[PDB]
């Protein structure tokens, strides 16, 4: 499962306006590479990888001259250092969550102006097509998404009125969503990922405060348990897993757009500062793939 040469890629984000950056961090040597800018600035997007290709999904371009929610899907090839447009989603989705099952990208929730989506759609890379699947039971913007054992999980978010502690799971062979146990904490904008047999939710926003707490859902026991908290409170953070550890990148804490990156070791239940992004930002997309040629 592990292989040499993988980097943590961070795309887009927000600081004063939506950003076009693509930068890649190498845990083996501590370096950052600046790669080709996104074609369109975007914050509130999600990243993922299929077949060694990085995808940037959804978001919004908050710019000097407008706020435009994005239906775009764009693909970055590390081999060529080029972005290529793909077929767009059916609807713009800012503050989206994404997950990959069996080579297919699921785009979950998000907002379009005052519309809070519960809809969900699935992208087929070889065919370059999106199709709608069953909608979630709850409208969720700022939703955390992760995949474990070929099941898709949508965690927390904001329904337009309340921030959510609820979570739900999509069962592909039934094209059906079912609620799971609710989190201990209301979290909009949490970082959500999978590590071992658990879905982690780190940070986020409860409507009053950005959070440093972290909890994990054991898919067998159906319980949420707190683990050690991050050193820095943060919402709208990027997250990924690499070599058995969770990395959280940036975010917002009410005072600062963070450049902090923290790394969680589950065997010691400890967080450790690892590196700082080149500039503070929130609302990034993150994923891991092989280093650029
Ligand atoms: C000071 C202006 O800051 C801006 C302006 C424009 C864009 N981004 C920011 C930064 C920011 C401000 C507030 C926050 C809040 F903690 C926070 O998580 N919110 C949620 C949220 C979830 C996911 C994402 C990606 C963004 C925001 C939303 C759904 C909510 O629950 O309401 C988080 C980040």
């Amino acid at each position: 499962a592990p292989k040499v040469g993988r980097l943590i890629y961070t795309a887009g984000g927000y600081f004063r306006q939506s950003l076009s950056y693509l930068e890649a961090y190498n845990p083996s040597d501590g370096t950052w590479l600046r790669l080709a800018d996104l074609q369109v600035p975007r914050s509130g997007l999600a990243g993922c990888v299929v077949g060694g290709l990085l995808y940037a999904v959804g978001g919004r371009n908050n710019s000097p001259d407008g706020n435009t929610d994005s239906s775009a899907l764009d693909c970055y090839n590390p081999m060529t250092n080029q972005w290529s447009p793909c077929a767009p989603m059916s609807v713009p989705r800012n503050r989206i969550g994404v997950g990959v099952i069996d080579g297919h990208i699921y785009a979950v929730g998000g907002s379009h102006g005052c519309i809070h989506h519960n809809s969900v759609e699935r992208y087929e890379p070889e065919r370059d097509e999106w199709h709608l699947v069953a909608p979630m039971l709850t409208r969720r913007i700022g939703v955390g998404v992760a995949v474990l054992n070929r099941l898709l999980y949508a965690v927390g978010g904001f329904d337009g009125t309340n921030r959510l502690n609820s979570a739900e799971c999509y069962y592909p062979e039934r094209n059906e969503w079912r609620m799971i146990t609710a989190m201990n904490t209301i979290r909009s904008g949490a970082g959500v990922c999978v590590l071992h047999n658990c879905i982690y939710a780190a940070g986020g926003y409860d409507g009053q405060d950005q959070l440093n707490s972290v909890e994990r859902y054991d898919v067998e026991t159906e319980t949420w348990t707190f683990v050690a908290p991050m050193k820095h409170r943060r919402s709208a953070l990027g997250i990924t897993v690499h070599q058995g550890r969770i990395y959280v990148l940036g975010g917002y804490d009410g005072h600062t757009f963070l450049d902090s990156v923290e790394c969680y070791d589950p065997d010691t239940d400890t967080w450790s500062e690892v590196t700082r992004m080149t500039s503070g930002r929130s609302g990034v997309g993150v994923a891991v793939t092989m280093e650029p040629c």
